[PDB]
C-alpha cells in the first residue's frame, strides 16, 4: 500500500542524452538511431528570439557548426534539417543505447515522465501531465531545454514531449518529437498567455479510487449523482467535463472498489461544495489530478 | 522556474537489480560487485513471519537454495551470510554495471529516491523522506521488498534503505545497506506501531524558500520571531525543534533570497496559527516537509 507521484524508471532515456551547443547556446537534444532532436531554438541568441525567422538563421548554419556531445566523446554530424520547431541532427553513429521506441502525440490530461538535463546530463525526474490549456507545470532551469517527457510499456519508450520555453507566468511550454508545439504556443520570446487551467476530472476520480483502495474513504459519503448534475458542479470549480469514455476508462477502478462511478462522483461534488474541512487524502489537502484511471491500476498492480 | 519532488535519475541503480528467489518466497536484490544484497525475509513462509528465528532457518539453507537471476540470465550463488536483517549472496561474477557506491546510514529528515522493484525488474521511481520515527511513506506493494532507497553524487550512488516491511498502518519499515532497521522496527509480524509523525521544520523552511524563489510570496509578512518562540508553537503543532544548526544550513538560502531565517519562521508561525485560508504554496494546500535544505539548492541550480 501506500501511493506516490511515480515516474518510469529513467535509464532508458538516460542513455539517451546529449549535448548540443550552436554558437554559445547549449541545450540538450536526444540521441535515437543516428539522429540527435533538440529545439530549433539552439541557432538563436537572446535577442533573435524577440522575432526569429529560422529558416533565415538556418541557411547560415552548416553541419560542423552544431557540436553534438555525448558523455565526453564527440559525435560526427554528417547532415541536418528543421522539422517543424525541432532540429535533426544526423550524427554518423548510431547510439548504441538506444532503446526500442515510439514518438507519440498525447492528449491534455495524459501524464509522462519528464527526465531533466542539464549540459546534456540527466539531473532529475519527476512525473507530469499535460494540462488541458496543453502548458506543463514542471521544474525547469536555463539549460533544461531538450528535456524530454517519456512513457515507459514494458521495454518500448513512448516519448511525447520535448522542453522548449517557459512562458511569463512559470508554466511550460513544449513539442512532440516531431515539432509540434501542445497547444497555440510559438518559440518566441512574445506575450503568449496560458488559458484556464481546468482540473481533469477524470484523473481526481481516479486518485479518490487509489485513495479507497489504499485506507482513506471518509469522504465516501451516502450519495449519488447523474453526470449532468456533477458537469453542472464540475463546470462552476473550473473542473474538465466528464463524458461516458471516461465512466468507461474508470470501470477497472469502480470494479475493483465496487464503488460506482457516479457514487464517487457525488463524492467528488460534495468535496467540491464542502471543502476537505482541513482534512486530508493521500496526504494531500487539495485533489490530485495528476494520476490517469491508468496510472492507478499500474501503480496499484505494480506494472514493471 | 517551477518546482517539483524530483528523484535522482534511477538508471544506476536499474543496472543493479536482481530477482532473488528462496523456495516460494520471491523479492529484489541489490547485486553490487559480487555480491547480492536481499532482506533476511527471503527464507521466510507467511508463516515463519510471526516469530522468526533467522538463524535456524537460515541452518536449512544451502548457497544453490538462492535463485538469484540478473534480467533473464542465472547467477551462480558461491557462498552466503547473514549480517543483521540482510543476506549477502555472494555470486561467481560482478556485475559489469555496478557504479561507485556508498553505503550510508541516512538522518530522520533525509530525503532519499526510491526504485520500486518487482521481480528484480524496476517499476517507478519517486522521492522520499525518513520521516523522524524512523518510517517512510512509499508505495510499495507485495514483491516489492529489496526495493532501495538512494542518492546520487554526479556519479557515486549512495545507497541508504533496503525495503523490508509494511506496519499495519500502511507506513513502511526498512534497513540501511549493513541490515539494520531505521527505527525500533524488527522483521517479524507482530504489534509494531510507529511514533508520532513529527513535521520536519528544517525542510518546511528550504521548501518556503523554493517558494519565494519561484514567485510564490503572498505568506511573506511583516514579522519577526526567535528560536525560542517559533519553537514553541512548533512543539504545539508537532514539528521537529529548529535548531542553529537548522539555521545554518538554511544560511544559503537566506542569503540568494534576501529574507532571514528567522523572519521565515515567523511566516511559517503565522501559516500554522492561521492556515492557508484556501491558498497554495508551489500547488500545495499543505506545508511540505520532503525538501531538504540541499534538495532546495540542487534543484533550484541544476545540479546534474
Ligand atoms: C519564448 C522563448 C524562447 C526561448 C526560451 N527559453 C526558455 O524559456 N528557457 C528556459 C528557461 C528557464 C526554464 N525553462 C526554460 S523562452
Ligand atoms: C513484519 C513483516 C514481515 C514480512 C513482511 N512483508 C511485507 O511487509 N511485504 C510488503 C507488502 C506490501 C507492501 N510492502 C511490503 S511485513
Amino acid at each position: 500500500s501506500g501511493f506516490r507521484k511515480m515516474a518510469f524508471p529513467s535509464g532508458k532515456v538516460e542513455g539517451c542524452m546529449v549535448q548540443v551547443t550552436c554558437g554559445t547556446t547549449t541545450l540538450n537534444g536526444l540521441w535515437l538511431d543516428d539522429v540527435v532532436y533538440c529545439p530549433r531554438h539552439v541557432i538563436c541568441t537572446s535577442e533573435d528570439m524577440l522575432n526569429p525567422n529560422y529558416e533565415d538563421l538556418l541557411i547560415r548554419k552548416s553541419n560542423h557548426n552544431f557540436l553534438v556531445q555525448a558523455g565526453n566523446v564527440q559525435l560526427r554530424v554528417i547532415g541536418h534539417s528543421m522539422q517543424n520547431c525541432v532540429l535533426k541532427l544526423k550524427v554518423d553513429t548510431a547510439n548504441p543505447k538506444t532503446p526500442k521506441y515510439k514518438f507519440v502525440r498525447i492528449q491534455p490530461g495524459q501524464t509522462f515522465s519528464v527526465l531533466a538535463c542539464y549540459n546534456g546530463s540527466p539531473s532529475g525526474v519527476y512525473q507530469c501531465a499535460m494540462r488541458p490549456n496543453f502548458t506543463i507545470k514542471g521544474s525547469f532551469l536555463n539549460g533544461s531545454c531538450g528535456s524530454v517527457g517519456f512513457n515507459i510499456d514494458y521495454d518500448c519508450v513512448s516519448f511525447c514531449y520535448m522542453h522548449h520555453m517557459e512562458l511569463p507566468t512559470g508554466v511550460h511550454a513544449g513539442t512532440d518529437l516531431e515539432g509540434n508545439f501542445y497547444g497555440p504556443f510559438v518559440d518566441r520570446q512574445t506575450a503568449q498567455a496560458a488559458g484556464t487551467d481546468t482540473t481533469i476530472t477524470v484523473n481526481v476520480l481516479a486518485w479518490l479510487y487509489a485513495a479507497v483502495i489504499n485506507g482513506d474513504r471518509w469522504f465516501l459519503n451516502r450519495f449519488t449523482t447523474t453526470l449532468n448534475d456533477f458537469n453542472l458542479v464540475a463546470m462552476k470549480y473550473n473542473y474538465e467535463p466528464l463524458t461516458q469514455d471516461h465512466v468507461d476508462i474508470l470501470g477497472p477502478l469502480s470494479a475493483q472498489t465496487g464503488i460506482a462511478v457516479l457514487d464517487m462522483c457525488a463524492s467528488l461534488k460534495e468535496l467540491l461544495q464542502n471543502g476537505m474541512n482541513g482534512r486530508t487524502i493521500l496526504g494531500s489537502a487539495l485533489l490530485e489530478d495528476e494520476f490517469t484511471p491508468f496510472d492507478v491500476v499500474r501503480q496499484c498492480s505494480g506494472v514493471t
